[PDB]
């Protein structure tokens, strides 16, 4: 079940965190959009005082058995953990502090002992900037509204161009969202708000030339039911056109 997840995910940061912990919230497809098939479970979460190496490493291990792994035929979803300070938010400055991540595209490292240490992180202002805007209060006696500052947008656009170059360095095996949120960076540059993946797409594609419309219309698919296999379709040439409509 998928709000059986959440339900353990949220009995996970309660009896581990302990006091530490302010509030739980979840961002993307679930409080926003609606739940794609291979979509994930997006989680914010805000502490008080840092997190140990020991603590770290107790999350990993504790949110590990509950969430999906890459390359299964499985009915649970990949689980997405963010967690940051409240009292490292203000004065806001990007990018902002990062406590702890939890992704499993990180769990080949995860498995090597990796433990991720306080980190900065531009991506983390557009999570933080959507999450704000609309989330779901899983635990926590306050709104996110409320634990965090008014992140302007000015650094919303610096962070989508900061984070570019992470993505388009690294589409290999993520061909389908490195495509949609590309088209979401260029739309949030140039419109304000932020879109799903599948309209963010179709938005892009249409203008778009031909030859990159179809790639994109393409991994609109995919991002739904399609079963897309881009073997033969060469992305890169699609992304360095994503790239230089969002670099211009
Ligand atoms: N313009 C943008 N709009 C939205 N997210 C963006 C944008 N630019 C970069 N991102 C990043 O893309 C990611 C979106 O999260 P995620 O992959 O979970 O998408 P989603 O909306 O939940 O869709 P789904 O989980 O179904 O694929 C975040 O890490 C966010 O910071
Ligand atoms: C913090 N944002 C992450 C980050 O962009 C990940 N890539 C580094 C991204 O990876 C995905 O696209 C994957 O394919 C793996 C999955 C767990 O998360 C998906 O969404 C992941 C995003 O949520
Ligand atoms: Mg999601
Ligand atoms: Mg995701
Ligand atoms: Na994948």
């Amino acid at each position: 079940n998928t709000y059986e997840q959440i339900n353990k995910v949220k009995k996970i940061l309660r009896k581990h965190l302990k006091n530490n912990l302010i509030g739980t919230y979840m961002f993307g497809s679930g409080v926003e959009s609606g739940l794609k098939p291979n979509s994930d479970l997006d989680f914010l979460v805000v502490v008080s005082e840092p997190l140990t190496d020991q603590s770290k490493e107790i999350l990993i291990q504790k949110i590990r058995p509950i969430s999906k792994k890459i390359g299964d035929k499985s009915n649970l979803r990949y689980i997405e953990l963010t967690i940051i300070i409240q009292q490292e938010m203000v004065p806001w400055n990007h990018p902002p502090k990062q406590e702890f991540i939890y992704g499993e595209w990180l769990q080949e490292l995860y498995e090597q002992g990796y433990i991720p240490q306080k980190e900065l992180n531009s991506d983390l202002t557009i999570m933080l900037y959507q999450a704000k805007r609309k989330n779901k209060r899983i635990y926590g006696n306050y709104d996110l509204e409320e634990l965090l500052p008014d992140i302007p947008f000015s650094d919303v656009r610096r962070a989508i161009m900061d984070s570019s170059e992470e993505l388009i360095d690294n589409y290999q095996d993520d061909e389908t969202n490195s495509i949609l949120t590309l088209c979401r960076m260029i739309l949030t540059m140039d419109t304000g708000k932020i879109i799903p993946k599948d309209i963010a797409g179709n938005a892009v594609a249409e203008s778009s030339p031909l030859e990159h419309r179809e790639r994109i219309l393409l991994a609109v698919r995919s991002y739904l039911g399609e079963n897309i296999e881009w073997t033969n379709e060469n992305v890169n040439l699609t992304i360095n056109y994503l790239n230089n409509r969002l670099k211009k």
